[PDB]
């Protein structure tokens, strides 16, 4: 809502004048939306800005305070004419890169052989998070790179790939939320259920969440790493039991022989027994190795064959 002024072409840069004064900032002048930075040079192409509509960063001039406020910063693009490009869905733009970025009007600079879809929010900034697109989800990157004391925000609202985990981000991640991880295949489609990746198998559901530890799929136990989420076999000691999980991967209930020796799962719980236990009116004696004990003798008692208590 700025009238009153002009824009000026100096200096090889691009200004709006009302007044004598350079127009800062955020300005929306006769029906379209332009940058004009700190010192008033009219932005293009991609840029990486503190939101506008607050006000604080809104019809500004170089001869008015320039309040301290805290706005998040969020990508933006504006055609070679500084006009904001006011999009709400999609649109397949020039790829932002180091090359093409925080560019002035005036500024010669290439245009990206490569294009890609951009996503857009309802205001008119490049979207990140979810996006479900033609029966698939993809995530937009919310962050950008981080380096010990450096930060890239370029990879902000791209087609994610391979493992990522989704923070609950603003300024800064909030480390209190969850952080769930995921997988995008090579097209960025998101994986769901059970999936093999660099030779191990991860369960990812129908959310597409990473599960971690014991998980029950389709009528079976399964038990992915508590932390890296990849499903481990044979017998694992979890929570201060054995249980033993087959080569699918599926938990083992009832009895087990391993080569000669035979071992018992709890029919329910899956782990593995010590000591004497009855299974269906037989009386059994497993030592602490869990191995049956067989055609001998324990604490004077009798065991057949079969390890069942001789009468
Ligand atoms: C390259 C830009 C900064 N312009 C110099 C072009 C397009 C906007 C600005 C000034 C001029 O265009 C306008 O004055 C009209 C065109 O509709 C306009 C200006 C600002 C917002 C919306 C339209 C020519
Ligand atoms: C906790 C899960 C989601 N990971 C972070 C763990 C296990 C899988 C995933 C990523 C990583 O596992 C990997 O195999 C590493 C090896 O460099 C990897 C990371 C990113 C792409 C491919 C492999 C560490
Ligand atoms: C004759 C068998 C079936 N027992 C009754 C004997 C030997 C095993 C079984 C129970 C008991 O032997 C035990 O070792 C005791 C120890 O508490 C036991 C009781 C209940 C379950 C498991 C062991 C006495
Ligand atoms: C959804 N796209 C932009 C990510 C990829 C083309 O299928
Ligand atoms: C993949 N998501 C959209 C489904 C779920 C994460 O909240
Ligand atoms: C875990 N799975 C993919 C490996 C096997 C189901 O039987
Ligand atoms: C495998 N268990 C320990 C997880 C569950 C049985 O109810
Ligand atoms: C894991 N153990 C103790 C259970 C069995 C021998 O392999
Ligand atoms: C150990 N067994 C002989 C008892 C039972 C499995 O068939």
């Amino acid at each position: 809502n700025t009238t009153g002024g002009r824009f000026v072409d100096k200096d090889n840069r691009k200004y709006y004048v009302k007044d004598d004064h350079k127009a800062i900032y955020w300005h929306k002048i006769d029906g379209k939306t332009y940058y004009f930075g700190d010192i008033g040079e009219m932005v293009v192409g991609w840029q990486y800005l503190e939101i506008p509509g607050t006000g604080y960063r809104d019809n500004l001039f170089d001869n008015q305070p320039v309040n301290e406020i805290g706005l998040q910063e969020k990508w933006y693009y504006f055609g070679q004419d500084g006009a904001l490009l006011e999009q709400t869905d999609k649109q397949v733009l020039e790829a932002k890169t180091s090359e093409n970025t925080g560019k002035v009007y005036g500024e010669q600079y290439p245009l990206s052989a490569e294009k890609r879809t951009y996503y857009f929010d309802n205001n008119y900034a490049v979207k990140t998070g979810w996006i479900y697109e033609d029966g698939n989800w993809y995530y937009l990157n919310k962050l950008g790179n981080f380096g010990d004391d450096s930060y890239n925000p370029l990879p902000i609202g791209e087609v994610a790939k391979g493992w990522t985990q989704d923070f609950h981000v603003t300024i800064d991640i909030d480390r209190s939320k969850p952080a769930p991880w995921y997988y995008l295949d090579a097209s960025g489609k998101m994986l769901t259920d059970w999936q093999k990746v660099n030779g191990k198998w991860y369960y990812f559901g129908s959310s597409g969440s990473m599960a971690t530890g014991w998980k029950y799929v389709r009528g079976k136990w399964y038990y992915l790493d508590n932390k890296n989420g990849d499903m481990k076999t044979g017998w694992q000691y979890l929570g201060n039991k054995w249980y033993y999980l087959r080569s699918s991967g599926a938990m083992v209930t009832g009895w087990y022989q391993d080569g000669l020796t035979w071992y018992y799962l709890n029919a329910g719980n899956g782990d593995m027994k010590t000591g004497w236990f009855q299974v269906n009116g037989k009386w059994y004696y497993a030592y602490s190795s869990g191995a049956l004990a067989v055609n001998t003798t324990v604490d004077g008692y009798s065991v057949n064959y079969n390890g069942e208590w001789v009468q």
